[PDB]
């Protein structure tokens, strides 16, 4: 199971978003089965708009449960992430949704001004 | 692991979706540690407000993961839902964010017009 964890500007498109996961699909040879976002800021619709077009599930992880999984990443799950320290809110909603313990497997990938971060599970 | 399904109409506050899911988890003994709905239509709002209120995750379960479900509970997984037939949109997405083989716990349950489907899972 692999999750793509979606960041963005306030005010994105829904067809950015979509580019931006098929371009990380592509880029990195994985297929995303599970999408997932930070709490959504004062733009949503995009978001949600794309995870129908590309029929993918979202999961918006509140902020209790990504400081939990960023705590995790910094204490003993360390080799959850592929960089130094903190991951980022993208990361860290990536790897909550996926569960444990998922790893990151491609690096920190920014297509247009949507962040997207993809993490894999054990199984 | 329990699920707390969630529908609403169009044009629903956050305060409503809360006071239902609190209510809910009175009347049944439970305690809701996640959230789920179905695609969400014209108001979006109020019920991803509701989850950053009440401290909770939320799954927007894509309409073919709604579909596989409904399915799968009206062929050999019937013993998935208390009721007969076709689940619900709120059943159908408690269990599809529970997963396999969650089961619903509860009588369908409306709060004002916000709907509440609860379901636990095998842990």
């Amino acid at each position: 199971v692999t999750v793509a964890g979606i960041g963005c500007r306030k005010g994105a498109a829904s067809d950015a978003i979509i580019a931006a996961v098929r371009a990380a699909e592509r880029a990195f040879g994985v297929t995303v089965d599970y999408l997932a976002t930070a709490p959504l800021k004062a733009d949503e619709a995009g978001l949600a708009e794309a995870a129908k077009g590309l029929s993918l599930s979202l999961e918006i992880v509140a902020q209790e449960r990504l400081e939990a999984v960023a705590a995790e990443t910094m204490t003993f799950s360390q080799a959850s992430l592929d960089h130094s320290g903190s991951p980022s809110v993208s990361e860290a909603a990536a790897l909550a949704a996926a569960g444990a313990g998922a790893r990151l497997v491609a690096p920190r990938l920014v297509v247009g001004d949507v962040t997207v971060a993809i993490a894999m599970t054990s199984d």
